[PDB]
């Protein structure tokens, strides 16, 4: 008793909805987030509030970051779908969406028009995994490299073994989490290792090596932001801007940072937040040479905010310049 180490993930639920064949949908939940985003996933302990309030909570690691009440009338839940029913809308913590209840009429005729909306049990399960996929960069460390490392050797063998005597461990870590961060799958192992054997030896830096190897991914990156190849409304990056980060990056040459001047990275901020108003949703196209510090200097908000760059894109894609900055 008095173990050490706490437990990575667990579910607390009112029991009026509970047990209601909860497992087969989590089941089936985490067997598909492990195909679509690679990172496998630690189970699910579901834990019975004797309370009254209807509530749920989901902790992380002992410590709860998702927590809502569900009215008595809630049933059918829709998922910040259009605008074209809306039975009741919510807003849920820490910008993680929005969602909708609906009824049954208003249900029909949303899932007329190609949308998908859950009831009974399975709101639980789409629920649950959209709070996971904000915080999938948690379930990555030293620890879980090795699993997937281990499991590997099953096939790759003379692979890993021969990308071991050129890196740390500390630092495929290190470039697992740098790329999970930013929704990449990381399903494809191969590649990865493969790239990552190719440019070792030319580089000490994981925060360059993450780059050679995001840009090596072409296919599986635009696949997803833009099915059945549809043109991008695109956005641009002003030239002042772009030379401003350039000298700043190299104001210290080992750490590798960028001497920051934040009466610059405000109006920065600002500008591209109100220019997002616009509508203009993603694909912010920048240099190569500053997406890693442009994405630095934004992951503190707009998460799930595209940060591309012309070597990401084809030479054929098709775009669309919908805007472009001026600040200096």
């Amino acid at each position: 008793s008095m173990v050490p180490g706490a437990c990575p993930l667990i579910l607390r639920l009112s029991p009026t909805l509970h047990s209601a064949d909860l497992i087969r949908d989590i089941d089936a939940m985490r067997w598909f987030l492990f195909e679509d985003t690679g990172v496998p996933l630690p189970e699910v302990n579901i834990e019975v509030l004797p309370e009254p309030t209807e509530k749920l909570t989901v902790l992380l690691y002992q410590e709860p970051v998702f927590s809502l009440s569900i009215p008595a009338q809630a049933d059918y839940l829709l998922i910040g779908a259009d605008a074209s029913v809306v039975g009741d809308s919510q807003t849920l913590p820490n910008g993680m969406g929005q969602i909708c209840w609906l009824t049954k009429d208003m249900a029909h005729k949303a899932q007329g028009f190609g949308l998908d909306v859950f009831a009974g049990s399975q709101r639980i399960s789409a629920l649950l995994k959209c709070v996971l996929l904000r915080h999938m960069g948690e379930f990555i460390g030293v620890q879980e490299t090795r699993y997937l490392m281990n499991a590997m050797e099953k096939n790759y063998s003379e692979l890993v073994k021969e990308l071991q005597r050129q890196l740390p461990i500390n630092k495929i870590a290190e470039t697992l989490q740098r790329l999970v961060s930013e929704r990449v799958s990381i399903r494809d192992l191969r590649l990865i290792f493969g790239t990552l054997i190719d440019w070792a030896p030319r580089e000490k830096d994981v925060l360059m090596l993450t780059e050679y190897v995001r840009i090596a991914l072409r296919r599986h990156i635009l696949r997803r932001l833009n099915p059945e190849g549809k043109p991008l409304p695109i956005l641009r990056i002003g030239e002042g801007i772009e030379n401003l980060v350039r000298e700043s990056i190299r104001q210290t040459a080992m750490g590798t940072y960028t001497a920051l001047s934040s009466r610059h990275k405000t109006q920065i901020l600002q500008l591209i937040e109100q220019a997002l108003k616009q509508s203009a949703k993603l694909f912010i196209v920048t240099s190569v040479d500053t997406r890693r510090f442009l994405r630095k200097i934004t992951e503190a908000t707009l998460f799930d905010v595209p940060i591309l760059s012309w070597q990401e894109l084809g030479e054929e894609s098709l775009i669309q310049v919908v805007e472009s900055i001026d600040l200096s």
